């Protein structure tokens, strides 16, 4: 029977083939060394720079980070593809980690020649409809690719960390164990996010997955490198996710859902939402501005606070009913999902 | 490290981006007022504020027997200033059989950007399609794939299977249910429709009600608040079942409710004997003169007759070709799949 | 309607190829298995998955038995029904071959491509004819190469193509095509360990189909000689830092392999792991991983004497062993 | 190591041992012949009388009955334990079946010597707390036993038939595939019910199972023997289960939940229950008496109707709100659960 | 065939039958008024109409922050004429930590048959027990087994684990939740309590709150509407976890919330190091003078102190025996298991 | 409080026997396997399920290795902790033996009964010591005899006792006692095919424990000779109307059994079933079912020559065959 040889590719698939090939080198495989395999976690990472710094999800080395390691502790095995086409194995020493953003940084001792840093794009200028490519190196002997479009922006990631991440990219490229921790790339091969594994509420797939946007990666990684951690200042309250807030007709601001016992929030004058014995619902305060740096949703509020330091005193502009009130509060050090 | 700014888009992703942005305005958000923390998307049908969605997105409200005029939804519509504005959605009419509902919003015609509607009958498997949603009233969603199949049963979360549906490999989910499926020219070719499968298992394809159906049902709901259908109360085999039984042309009669018009007319159903030797229920190949290829077509053909009408059914009863006559009556029975 | 370039090309490729994609109903199943197949040649040979006629195959049919009803789309747009008589089947590769008695005019054999030159990122079309009344299409890219397929036959197939086109009952047994419309694999239904979908599916590569199908036509089955040992799948091996060769995991009591002097992999109580031999050469022919070793031994026959070059820890040893028929197929236990 | 021999048993366990042994002979095994086994339905039945009549659940030969068999058709393989201690295999020809009560009768051609009829007790005089023994012969090579107490009376059985059976016995003896179709016996060895397999709403076991009471078996079996079937007359409406009715504060009568299109019920003047757009609930009529044979719950109503014949005209005494109204209706021939 | 009439009952089944019938009257039915088609059984506590049940059977009503006096339940009580009569159940008080709630019914003392309460502290594994329910207000249910275990954690469907519970192999289910567990003399030894397990899997045993707890909590709810507890906000290891870590005496401190009284007092928690070498958090062996066997006992001991009180904790820190002093404050934190 | 007769007897039987029921924690498991065991004798031998120390056993411990921590209830009401050193293990019967170094005064060996004289309907007590701080009890009746146990080791054990006393992690590895407080089996955790509970549990009969435990003490393991064939479980066989003997289902290629001339069971395509040979005699010793055949062959050794009397259809044939070590344990695949 006649076998037709590989012929020229069409323009679009041709470009994807080239983008994938070129970026394979920048996508590493990571094995969590604390896992005794079945001899009868883990995933991908991205080469951050020529120094040997590696970026991955907190979760891909979750089990290891659950053992309270200090910087320098060998926490991963890293496989890096060389020009020779073969993957070389390196010690991944822990640099820093941040569970809230499901990001972890490792450092490798490797020849700069061997290391090919990912190109970084701007996630803030992404448009729904843009092509994206999710690359993985899940086992350190090959690479994987899924392709789809930016499906939504500024969506919550229900990370398998257990903590939900605000401001996530949604894509209809398949995101799975084969690419978790690896890069989401745009049509130019620029990193626009980190493929992030999630848990859904139900068992059924909605056919879409998620990436931590590069804007967040750029903000977090250097902090992890310098300080091994991100110290955050904020308010220990529970705010409504955009979907809940909007369903309750809160179109603007951060709706306060809960304000726990004797909290700083309590003492400053902030009210939660509830149901009365009638079945009536009683809306909580809505934070519209910090000082008066405008707030329009939960996620942006978090990003406002994440930059102040502990003890900073600020002025919350709030909405309760139709009124508009200013409130003082001091910030202290800064939760999960049911998935 | 160094940050590279938004580059120029390639042609295909470029078109998709512009089609999406252009169509955000026509894709509204609907919250069922009877729910607390259904719900999903809809489509601006015309400049008068008529809104089209799935029966299922306002299913809870519809179950409580509301009357036309009742506020059953809160409708969010994207204005040119980029913020979504809120409107009461009054019920116009609903049709469970086709999983469609129509609401009416009181808004400035200057606000409303009616969706552009195309012809689903000309669709080709392989064509690009975009499924758009506005599931929470604060942004929009997109998925993209191809037309994967045509004339397929939709196991709607209504509990009632819809025939003649479009299959796509664009992800169809709660984030775009009730929203439009568009072709590459941005014409509406269907309404994204949530389904239940028999298993807990994704086949990786989704479904939409074809625009040809929407075009037929919506004006009736607007004019009458409901769809009156003439038909025959019998159970017909789904196409995959009929073909498995080697019935390659016509609609196969499976079950015939006791003392029905069908029974009195002498229509025979389908029975697996204790040995195992199948007599095939009658097979309907023609209504009067016009040929019937399958179940979907029989339904489509009948839907154009009136409740008074007496028709002649040309049927295959085993080997022989025979004729039975029957009066059509209001087609009330619903086709319940029992997927969950 | 008028169409844009890429979608225009898919629409035409799909239409052109519908004729070569048949529908198969397993005749041993009563209504309320089953799927698609491909026309292999003008004599009426039809290729499909073992699994799409699995029920019939479980009943030990002989070649010539009517195991399926086959529907084939004719030039006039209607599908015609034919008796599908069994030609041969191979559970190990989840492939089966039927023969229909039909006119050449009806039969449009699929064109076959070269799966060994595939590149991740290439467009693929997965086509089905699930019910004999229409055809289905899903479109994605090649997502991965040389991946294990956990076939619904219950047996793991090495060397599979991974794609992010949806592979489902609507196209199982059907062709996976490249952008030239050349067959690059056969869409193959799988069971996952969990059930949670990863958004990717699998196809047996056409190189395997090319190897197996003529043997089924001639002999009705494929006989294999090998070694009764358990080899490490690639992920597990590369977790243990074995980047080359077939890592030997388990080694049976009193086996040919034992007699030959080949070591299994052992976790000692003192928490440690010690590595089984790694097979890197069969008759000095380089062995790259498990799938490669399997491919290589499949070319021998029962009784043949071969020389294995193994890596025992940091050593280099050459063993003798005689190949025998194997005690099992490789059963994953996914459901 | 020293091994102590079987010694005398204590009184209670001694009696159970004896009851079990003695009744094994009366408990048969039934294989549904339409099932091709895995060569690389079904359960137990009870010997009804010396004629060879066998009583089991509809469900244990469910697959066979799904093929529309006529009386006389060989529908089961029956294994009967003989004094010799060995089970002998017989043809089970279908006598009759009733899906609504999940009962089926088979007839065997066997030596009267071989057949040991079960002793039948009165289920109507059962008391919660009484000891019960559930016996099975699931495979025709041994027998099984579970022991518990009557846990509740007049409870719905959500049979694996798909149809719920009113008036069932609840027991905390384990009811399972090992005894489905077999007898539930009281402390004297008298048959008080037929162990009946069910589907639960949720997946969690409540630790209790069910038996069709002997009162029902006694009423149904002879009809199946004479007529191969039970013809029933009734009203094609949907009535509320006791638990729902009581929760809505209907303590007496049969609460009408649904009255479908153009039904006899429609035309006679019967109303269903519903929720209004408010979320308000609107109670349907409550049938308190047929003619004036008092009704106090769904189950007793069914048992009133099951004795009239088709076309009989009766007078429903109903409650709507506070009033009390009489209603005429003619009965026609006579539904499932979501489990 | 021939029908044999009700024979005489044997002694054990005979006793069970009479105990059950006798106790039906004390076992009421409770419907949460905030639910539509929670709910279960309760126990008549005294002749004044005080009703005892699980917090969980009226959980939905309690979540809406009702005040004492609010009608949160419909209570059905079996009278001597054999019919259940209906009463408004007004909330008296609830305690989530012990999964107990008290309602108040306005009824003729002649109607009310208070349950007889026994001593759970004298219970022996192997004793016969009966679990009675009145789940729908039209009859009663019974299950029977033995006391299977003592002082076991109850993973209450409240979401909060209760220490010191009774384990039985009588089936405990929605049909008897909130109802009494009785001994062979018909004394109340516990309240049947619905649980969540970690798996979807029955171990075939159920749980009840011991009467010793009920005896302590109920009068407080009647007098005060709530229970005030003095304690220490720290996380203590469940007994099965402590023993697995070879801590065979005392309460093992797992976690110590940042800048708590416990922290400032110098109590050390438990940490698994990156190598793997466990330093055991402090182990509390005595409060002041009185010895502490395990976690349940520490809680029990603390519950008798007052919010003012300063106590001396004798602790095991690795090998050495040490003392840390701490003021008790209101024990607010709840112990959430996360089973579903 | 004062107690009624039957409950009084249980309470006392339970208390008296707590001392003989120990707690075992598998030392290879880090906290947040494990269960109960029985004191076998005054030298400190402890019997439990293979599965309760399964993790440790997976790591290939040698006899003498500390595989468990054992807690034993002393006369003063507190449990004392001891190193549990491995003596022997047998996965096939889900049994393991440990040895503790303790004073005779501490050790109260369980009294052993006769499982072969058990009657359905008898009272049984299932006792546990799951955590080393108390004991648990469940009470039921003997519900069935000679039933397959689908052990959580993954291997099916024939000849098991079925009871409607709850068997759970709280008593796995612990004793099942009769009304005299005699050991009649070891409570054994199982996996069911579905997961849906049938309200009954299982115990390895003391006759099996009696047979296995001394061999583990002497030799650390049990070696078995048998036939590499697949035998029909009793339900399946009695569905096919085989009421006596071991029905042979599967028969490997080039097996000793094949060479011997023994037929498998076959479903022909023409819808029919044809019966594999039924083994009814090993050296003219009557074979009643699968479990009996297994018991019988376990008494031989590798190499022994035996005569099988089979029933081939309506025939009567006598074959020769040599017994070999077996290629597998019998794995159900329940989870």
């Amino acid at each position: 029977p006649t076998v037709f040889p590989a012929g020229p590719l069409f323009p679009t698939e041709g470009r994807i083939v080239q983008l994938f090939e070129k970026n394979t080198y920048s996508v590493v495989n990571i094995f969590d060394v604390t896992l005794r395999p079945q001899l009868k976690g883990n995933g991908s990472g991205v080469v951050w720079d020529g120094q040997g710094y590696i970026v991955t999800n907190y979760h891909v080395i979750g089990n290891a980070l659950s053992r309270n390691p200090s910087p320098g502790d060998v926490v991963g095995r890293v496989n890096i593809l060389a020009s020779d086409g073969v993957q070389k194995n390196f010690e991944g020493k822990l640099v820093g980690a941040d569970r809230a953003k499901d990001l972890a940084v490792l450092k490798v001792d490797a020849p700069e020649t061997l290391l090919k840093p990912i190109k970084v794009g701007q996630s803030n200028s992404l448009k729904v409809g843009q092509q994206c490519l999710a690359i993985g190196n899940p086992f350190g002997f090959d690479h994987t690719l899924t392709v789809g479009v930016i499906s939504g922006l500024n969506r919550d990631i229900f990370s398998q960390t257990g903590v939900t991440i605000g401001g996530g990219i949604q894509t209809d490229a398949a995101i799975n164990p084969g690419n978790a921790g690896g890069p989401l790339l745009d049509s130019k091969g620029n990193l626009i996010g980190i493929n992030t594994a999630i848990f859904t509420q139900t068992g059924t797939s909605a056919g879409v997955g998620f990436a931590i946007p590069s804007s967040t990666v750029l903000k977090i990684v250097p902090q992890l490198i310098q300080f091994s951690k991100v110290l955050r200042a904020g308010i220990n309250i529970e705010l409504a996710p955009d979907p809940v807030a909007n369903q309750l007709n809160v179109r603007n601001g951060a709706l306060v859902l809960q304000v726990p016992g004797k909290s700083l929030a309590e003492k400053a004058g902030l009210h939660p939402t509830s149901r009365g014995f009638a079945g009536n619902i009683v809306l909580g305060d809505i934070i519209v501005a910090v000082d008066d740096k405008p707030v329009k949703n939960k996620a942006e509020l978090m990003k406002i606070l994440d930059e102040y330091s502990v003890g900073d005193k600020v002025t919350l502009k709030i909405k309760r009913g139709n009124e508009d009130l200013e409130l003082k509060i001091s910030l202290e050090e800064k939760e999960h999902h049911h998935h």
